[PDB]
């Protein structure tokens, strides 16, 4: 699709069998989701946003659908204001910015 | 142009007589720049991201030039850790997401 930006670029993702809404965010290196259960072991990451730093749990090699486009990659989980899909997964689904 | 998301999508903007580098951010409602001077009236605003909120000055109807594209919009100024161009200006230069 071509998504314009008059509204928040909110899409439906699927992860661990469940549908969620997330924000397509080209200003984010990483993908960070609100608290949820994921399988396997996790590593620590500190990520910085506009308001400061938060600790998150890093899960790797997690399958995730993003408006129906299949990706498998690194998902961070922690206290974010919303689910944000970052460049690590945007690149996997062939996203570019165009003007 | 078409802009890849292998790297951070950084562009030069011209604003208030100054050249600055900034991050094209589809996930951002607003445009926020590190501390600088702008002319005319302003009002305080709290904006939120990962980490919490910061207090900024809101200037409206500010001319800006992005990758050679002229627009005019609200610009927020404050202690953001990096310069972000948000949807309020991205729309004006015809910027869309594509995959
Ligand atoms: C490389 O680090 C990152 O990629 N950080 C990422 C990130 O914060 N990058 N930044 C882009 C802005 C992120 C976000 O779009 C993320 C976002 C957060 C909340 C919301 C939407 C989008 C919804 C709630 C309120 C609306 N808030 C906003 O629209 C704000 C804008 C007003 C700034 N939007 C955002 O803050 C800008 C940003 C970049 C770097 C840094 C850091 C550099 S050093 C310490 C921090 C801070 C901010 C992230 C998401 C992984 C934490
Ligand atoms: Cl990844
Ligand atoms: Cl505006
Ligand atoms: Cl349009």
């Amino acid at each position: 699709p071509q998504i314009t930006l008059w509204q928040r670029p909110l899409v439906t993702i699927k992860i661990g069998g469940q549908l969620k809404e997330a924000l397509l965010d080209t200003g984010a290196d990483d993908t960070v989701l609100e608290e949820m259960s994921l399988p396997g072991r996790w590593k620590p990451k500190m990520i910085g946003g506009i308001g400061g730093f938060i600790k998150v749990r890093q899960y790797d090699q997690i399958p995730i659908e993003i408006c129906g486009h299949k990706a498998i990659g690194t998902v961070l989980v922690g206290p974010t204001p919303t689910n944000v899909i970052g460049r690590n997964l945007l690149t996997q689904i062939g996203c570019t910015l165009n003007f």
